[PDB]
């Protein structure tokens, strides 16, 4: 009973629960007990919610940030359906009233007792919102398809909820005895030590004696800082290197434990391999104790000393700079700390950075202001999550201010908040409790929290923390654990299938590999594992019956799988596809697509719809992930191949794109396609310029039959090969309706580029704060400040709106001149 759950969690999280116990770590055991109770209490609160509130948990509303339409409606236990001519301005309730009235006339005799289910999807339409505010309806309006809904009664939803139940005295300087090492390298060994509070030094780094490569030291290392001046989040950072400089390894550790006790005495530090000091690095040792170089040290006893409780802490030209500052400016800000709190609360981040964290008096003064500091906007609170603000009280304050995040905003920044877990010092933290509580209150948040954590289980520095969080999540969600295992079983089968395809593609022809891929898929174990799951890309998308005949693979290096699905209940909306990719890291593609999706959110919040294609991309495992198939689309290169006997037969290369559009959009449909092409082109022109996406060719640009242009394969961003704006002749030709000269259409296009750009510029700090939190990911192209700088230049944030739009025209006209 409880035994099967534990063995289900182990298989699902990818780590045995026994491994947690084998550690004999009271920090681990205390996380597990406290979080289990927390997560079980979150599960209990859920079983007592109202049926609409339960819908808000399991099926949160997929909303969008007058005119009539046909809508098909049916009731749960019947095939009989009714089609109505409703208005987009109508609310679900009015639609539910019509359906109950038409059922009353047919069946010969209350709308608040029902909810509208999207046929063959894990999506519902409810709440006081007009129909055109729903994403599914909007998808059905832009394409032209008929929405299909099922009237679900309150008791049927309640049946779902039920079958888914579970001190200052120490004035002496800080010192450490550096005992000995046990490493490998070709020279002498120096052990550089240092004390840090986040990204900054609490004193100057102290080095060890040059001991030969053939190691013993037994050397006292004293730091220029008093033991009573040690901030609660003080970090001792070591670096072992070879010299005649060659780095060998690194290790960090917190001076206080999870129970606030200043650590004593002997410690063996299992070092991590080096690429010199790494304060941002994990404060947990290398779990590969058999091959890791170790540093044995001694924490001299000062006697049990604890960090003082909050009661003890609480007991103990300005405007022209507030928009990188000199020593005198820092002193000014500190003296005026009371003015900052009262008249500039949003400048807290700038005041936290000027405070002397190496002086216990200065810290307590700042902490007394923080304890009475007013709640900050989400935008400011996001800056406070950075490794640049390590203090636990500052971290707690950031969470307190982030509690007002809507489930939509939290979902948009979820990727960033999971990376911040990597900067954390202890297992039990406010961010974890926050993430878990929000995940257990929203099944879509929970789904993506799981997948962001599961995708990093093969990374030894996060495996313990991520495995512990996932376990606690499962305790508060036994039914979801089973749903996610079904996803893991399919992904496990797709891995084996892709391994076969890789082998078979080197030994025979594609029609032979495809047929045996099909033969492998038609096996019962594969038919069952690959069918009837929630999509890991989107839990509201149901991947029902696998369409073997339609399944294939791509010709690229890793031979990615093309898996098609169909759903009788969903009709046409159930015709969905997934791309299984194994061999490449999908983290950067995901980040890039999330950033484009954010841009689209921001343009839509300003009334601008640039017709973007925000398709799913999700890393699931070690160099493994999924991509959502965008159907009725092709690469520009494929359309430009000019294949014979087709409807897009072109005399000139320039005509191929427009000829393809004309064949997919005949008559009055053509003008609509050109508008879609132009809007989406402006969006991706701005997005790729702002994000610095280079290596753009006809093979990584796609078009939908609707005319919408989109980008694939984001292997390089932030100018990593200063990329210019890009305008292609083939595109300009389509924008200009197949005419050589058309200033009317081109100046409108230039306006879309101008507008899209200035909108992003106003939210330029949002992009900067999100990319700075993403530095914790370890993406080779987002590792330092020079990566962040690219965004600052492309957005021209250190300029005025009038001066930035001029600089954009300079770059736009350069791209138009390069266009043949
Ligand atoms: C018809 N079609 N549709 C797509 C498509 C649709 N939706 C996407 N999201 C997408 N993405 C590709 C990547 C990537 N990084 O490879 C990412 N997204 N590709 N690709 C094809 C082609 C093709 C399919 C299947 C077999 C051979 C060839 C190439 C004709």
């Amino acid at each position: 009973v409880k035994k099967l759950i534990n063995s289900q969690i182990s298989l699902l999280i990818g780590k045995g629960l026994h491994e947690f116990d084998s550690l004999r770590d009271p920090e681990v055991n205390d996380f597990r007990t406290k979080m289990r109770q927390f997560c079980e209490e979150a599960a209990a609160h859920r079983q007592q919610l109202g049926w609409v509130e339960w819908l808000q948990y399991s099926f949160p509303l997929q909303l969008e940030p007058n005119r009539a339409l046909l809508v098909n409606v049916k009731f749960e236990g019947s095939e009989e359906s009714f089609t109505f001519q409703v208005s987009t301005k109508d609310m679900p309730l009015a639609l539910m009233a019509c359906a109950l009235r038409k059922k009353a006339t047919v069946f010969r005799q209350q709308p608040e007792e029902y909810a509208l289910q999207v046929n063959g999807r894990h999506e519902y339409l409810y709440g006081n919102y007009p129909l055109c505010h729903f994403q599914y309806i909007c998808s059905c309006l832009h394409s032209g398809l008929t929405p299909h809904l099922t009237m679900v009664h309150s008791s049927s939803i309640l049946a779902m909820r039920d079958e888914q139940s579970n001190l200052w005295s120490l004035e002496q300087p800080f010192s450490i005895e550096l005992i000995e090492g046990r490493k490998v390298n070709a020279m002498k060994l120096v052990v550089q030590a240092g004390l840090f509070h986040g990204n900054e030094m609490l004193c100057k780094t102290v080095s060890s004696s040059e001991v030969n490569v053939c190691p013993v030291w037994k050397q006292r290392l004293e730091f220029d800082i008093s033991v009573c001046d040690l901030p609660r989040m003080a970090r001792l950072c070591f670096a072992l290197y070879a010299v005649v400089d060659c780095p060998i390894a690194w290790a960090n550790l917190m001076l206080f434990d999870y129970k606030d006790q200043l650590k004593t005495g002997e410690r063996c530090l299992y070092m991590w391999p080096s690429v010199l000091l790494n304060p941002a690095g994990t404060v947990r040792g290398n779990p590969n104790t058999e091959s890791a170089a170790a540093l044995v040290i001694y924490l001299p006893e000062v006697a049990p000393v604890y960090f003082p409780a909050l009661e003890k802490i609480l007991e103990l030209l300005r405007e022209i700079l507030e928009r990188e500052l000199y020593e005198h400016e820092k002193d000014l800000v500190w003296k005026m700390r009371h003015e900052v709190q009262e008249h500039f609360p949003e400048a807290l981040a700038r005041l936290l950075l000027v405070t002397k964290w190496n002086k216990h008096e200065d810290v307590a003064q700042m902490l007394y202001l923080l304890c009475s500091w007013p709640e900050l906007p989400v935008l400011s609170a996001l800056e406070l999550l950075d490794f640049s603000f390590p203090d636990c009280y500052v971290g707690s304050f950031a969470i307190k201010s982030l509690r007002k995040l809507t489930d939509d905003e939290l979902f948009q920044y979820l990727l960033q908040l999971v990376q911040v877990l990597k900067y954390e010092s202890y297992l039990d933290c406010e961010l974890t409790k926050f993430l878990l509580g929000r995940a257990l209150a929203n099944r879509k948040i929970g789904h993506f929290l799981f997948w962001h954590l599961r995708s990093e289980m093969h990374v030894p520095s996060v495996a313990l923390r991520f495995g512990l969080i996932m376990e606690a999540y499962c305790r508060g969600s036994t039914h979801h654990m089973k749903v996610l295992m079904k996803q893991g079983e399919a992904l496990s089968k797709l891995k084996a299938l892709n391994d076969f395809v890789k082998v078979s593609s080197q030994k025979t022809t594609k029609p032979q590999t495809k047929e045996m891929m099909h033969m492998c898929m038609r096996q019962e174990t594969y038919m069952e594992a690959l069918s009837h799951l929630q999509s890991p890309l989107d839990p509201s998308t149901l991947l029902e019956e696998v369409c073997v005949e339609q399944c294939t693979f791509m010709d690229s290096k890793m031979k990615p799988l093309w898996i098609m699905y169909s759903s009788e209940e969903a009709g046409s909306a159930g015709n969905v596809g997934i791309i299984f990719k194994n061999g490449d890291d999908l983290r950067q593609d995901m980040l890039t697509l999330q950033m484009i999706q954010l841009m689209d959110v921001l343009w839509k919040q300003e009334g601008l719809d640039l017709r973007m294609t925000p398709y799913g991309c999700l890393p699931t495992g070690d160099r493994t992930g999924l991509i959502e198939v965008v159907l009725h689309s092709d690469t520009i290169a494929n359309i430009q191949l000019n294949k014979s006997n087709m409807a897009a037969t072109a005399a000139f290369n320039k005509d191929a794109l427009l000829n393809w559009l004309k064949s997919k959009n005949p008559g009055e449909a053509l003008d609509r396609a050109i508008e879609e092409f132009t809007l989406s082109c402006a969006g991706y022109c701005v997005a790729t310029y702002v994000l610095g996406i280079g290596d753009r060719h006809s093979d990584n640009i796609m078009i939908r039959e609707s005319g919408q242009l989109f980008h694939i394969d984001f292997g390089h961003f932030l100018g990593n090969f200063r990329v210019p704006f890009i305008l292609t002749y083939d595109f300009v030709h389509v924008i200009q309706q197949g005419k050589t000269n058309n200033s009317e259409k081109f100046e409108r296009f230039r306006g879309y580029c101008e507008r899209a750009y200035t909108i992003l510029r106003r939210h330029g700090l949002l992009f900067l704060h999100l990319f700075a939190l993403m530095r914790a990911a370890g993406l080779p192209e987002l590792s330092c400040s020079k990566d962040i700088q690219y965004l600052k230049d492309s957005l021209a944030l250190g300029k005025t709106e009038e001066e930035a739009l001029k600089h954009f025209r300079v770059k736009f006209n350069e791209a138009l001149r390069e266009s043949w």
